[PDB]
């Protein structure tokens, strides 16, 4: 929906923690996604040979993709909602090439929140959680708009 300026400030303050260790966050987020929602792994021809968490933790290539994911998300979040320019290519690849259902963006949003609780206990309270959830919900809703514009049902 629309975040307050206060809420965006909180979102970006938590993001600065992500930016201090991008690869470790990105690795944790993709592995959490694959553990909580294994169906999502099946969509990655690149990774689906990885069978266990331990195997996933040992893939440098998974870590690299985690950086790529978070770099993109970060650019989006820094736009504080004014992210049309960022969402157009992302929606195009994800709807038309990777063919990812929108529901999976809910799953990755859940993984992000989980990893923030795991990595930043004592520094990720109800206020920050609420703000980040709003930002991720806006992102998902706006990607779903872009899927529809491409002619899909996400
Ligand atoms: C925060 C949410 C996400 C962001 C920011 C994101 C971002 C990216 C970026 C930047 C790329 C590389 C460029 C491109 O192809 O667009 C990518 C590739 C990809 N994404 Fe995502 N992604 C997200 C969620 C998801 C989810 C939830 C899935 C599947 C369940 C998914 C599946 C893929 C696949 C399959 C590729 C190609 C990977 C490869 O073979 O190299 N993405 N994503």
């Amino acid at each position: 929906m629309v975040l307050s300026e206060g809420e965006w400030q909180l979102v970006l303050h938590v993001w600065a923690k992500v930016e201090a260790d991008v690869a470790g966050h990105g690795q944790d987020i993709l592995i959490r996604l694959f553990k909580s929602h294994p169906e999502t792994l099946e969509y990655f021809d690149r990774f689906k040979h990885l069978k266990t968490e331990a195997e996933m933790k040992a893939s440098e290539d998974l870590k690299k993709h985690g950086v790529t994911v978070l770099t993109a998300l970060g650019a989006i979040l820094k736009k504080k909602g004014h992210h049309e320019a960022e969402l157009k290519p992302l929606a195009q690849s994800h709807a038309t090439k990777h063919k990812i259902p929108i529901k999976y963006l809910e799953f990755i949003s859940e993984a992000i929140i989980h990893v923030l609780h795991s990595r930043h206990p004592g520094d990720f309270g109800a206020d920050a959680q609420g703000a980040m959830n709003k930002a991720l919900e806006l992102f998902r809703k706006d990607i779903a708009a872009k899927y529809k514009e491409l002619g899909y049902q996400g």
